[PDB]
């Protein structure tokens, strides 16, 4: 069977996919303003994309925001994510600081999950994952491809590697070059879900063409889907309110 | 550059998929009541599933419903469909009457489209298609598999055959036995759409597992999607419409 991943009072891997919405504010004021817009909406998890925070290199200022943020969102599960430049992020930092940041923040007891990138390598991952687990923090190990959709077996191989590395929630995001690529991502998702996964997984096909992948998790297997805070697309994004409506519509269809 | 299909003021094959809702009333009063709920609603096309009509074997009573129905939906495109028993319908009728019914209703000038089944055979199809076209009525040629999802290539072969038989709108509905079957239906749809189609097509994967196929037609290539008026595997048409516009705006 499979393990479920409990964060706060939310059970990832059970029922309807959970909706996660990111906070991308550049400063403390904007982050809190974003948080207040999300604290009482129908969403499941809030992600703090800390790589947008201008003072991310100062651990003390990062902690200060985290304290305040925690106080406003109460018991909503919080995912901490520093997305590196190579995988779409906003700020260059060292490998050593990436490790320190994630460890120090996991140590606060204020974050429920952290996102660590597969591409950082086994040394970094082993250190950050083991420490997060010591602090009862759940781990998403993520990988992105912004130019293509790897073959089904490649996608499955990466998700399996993420399980082997101790990810509580393997995550993969790929870019379709055509409509068939969106279907490959969905095919890989379900094969993993059905045959290889012993825990919940997170997958998406990016761009406008890949949006179906954000809607059909309950059927194909993605356990978490990401909505945008605002009601304006990138495009390829869906505002979280509208995403909630679609997920409920599909949950009730069966 | 690909042909669109124009019915009244609705352009099928352009922009978001068009929403079609069936009326399944067993009698005239019930059919009218249903039409009254759909007339000022957010949908594009109304389908009359005439096989549910108890007096379907009386062409004069079928026409009577049609004249009354048109006083309520004068400008909404109307699709006329007698779904046969072999393809999930309610009423057994002869092959001759199936042909007669579709011809006399096409001749009234009061329906914008009719739906005839591919597996009725070329003789029946050729006669009905030819006559419908002389009256400027659009024809959906449909095919259903309630037990399984044929292989991608067989789905494409059927959609191609429908085009060869003069369908204005090829239509296929298949039943998934697993999640991959839903992807097979979507893959066949886009393959047909991009490589072999010279007109709009309509496709769907049935049941709760295939519901996603009713929502993503703009990306994959289905030009019409069917909502329910009031059942697992069906989506109320009211919701269907917000979703389609939401997805139309999210395109690159
Ligand atoms: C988590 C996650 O989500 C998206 C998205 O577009 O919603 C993209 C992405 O790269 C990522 O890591
Ligand atoms: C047109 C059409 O729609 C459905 C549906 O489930 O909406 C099924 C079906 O057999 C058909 O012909």
């Amino acid at each position: 069977m499979k393990r479920k991943v409990q964060v706060k009072n939310i059970t990832i891997g059970e029922g309807r996919p959970k909706i996660c919405v990111p906070i991308i504010g550049k400063n403390k004021k904007d982050i809190i303003k974003e948080a207040k817009e999300l604290k009482d909406a129908c969403l499941d998890i809030i992600e703090w994309r800390v790589d947008f925070f201008e003072n991310v290199e100062n651990i003390k200022e990062v902690k200060e925001v985290l304290y305040e943020l925690r106080s406003y969102i109460h018991d909503i599960p919080l995912l901490f994510t520093f997305r590196s430049v190579v995988e779409g992020g906003e700020k260059l930092i060292s490998r050593d600081y990436y490790t320190t940041l994630n460890k120090e923040i996991s140590n606060t007891g204020l974050v429920d999950l952290i996102d660590v990138e597969l591409f950082m390598g086994d040394e970094v991952i082993d250190e950050v994952v083991n420490f997060a687990h010591k602090k009862e923090v759940k781990v998403i190990i993520s990988n992105h491809d912004f130019n293509k959709t790897p073959k089904k077996e490649e996608i499955v191989s990466r998700l399996c590697r993420m399980q082997e590395l101790g990810a509580d929630l393997p995550k993969i995001a790929v870019m379709p070059q055509n409509e068939k690529d969106v279907l490959v991502l969905l095919e890989a998702t379900n094969e993993m879900f059905k045959i290889y996964a012993d825990r919940p997984i997170i997958t998406m096909s990016m761009s406008g063409m890949g949006v179906i992948s954000r809607l059909c998790g309950e059927i194909f297997g993605s356990a978490l889907t990401f909505g945008a805070a605002k009601s304006v697309s990138a495009p390829g994004q869906i505002s979280f309110k509208e995403l909630n409506s679609v997920l409920n519509l599909l949950h009730k269809s069966i």
